């Protein structure tokens, strides 16, 4: 149904609830929130945040290796979430193969 996210931006922690069927990043829109983007379809690293409790559902992304993945790498603006989450946001300029 819907599911409760919440964001440590470098800024301050926000929360917001999420319906299973809208990407992170749009809920996050949506709710006043402006966190970063480039071009909106999983091929870039400009949205990239770190999973760090909970469950997502990234099957529209396409650039991040299964290593990247399991190292807990998020792209924001193609994941759902698929329970309850915390992620850490502003996190392009840390990522690395
Ligand atoms: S903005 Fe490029 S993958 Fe999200």
């Amino acid at each position: 149904a819907a599911y409760k996210v919440t964001l440590v931006t470098p800024t301050g922690n926000v929360e917001f609830q999420c319906p299973d069927d809208v990407y992170i990043l749009d809920a996050a829109e949506e709710e006043g929130i402006d966190l970063p983007y480039s071009c909106r379809a999983g091929s870039c690293s400009s949205c990239a945040g770190k999973l760090k409790t909970g469950s997502l559902n990234q099957d529209d992304q396409s650039f991040l290796d299964d290593d990247q993945i399991d190292e807990g790498w998020v792209l924001t603006c193609a994941a759902y979430p698929v329970s309850d989450v915390t992620i850490e946001t502003h996190k392009k300029e840390e990522l690395t193969a």
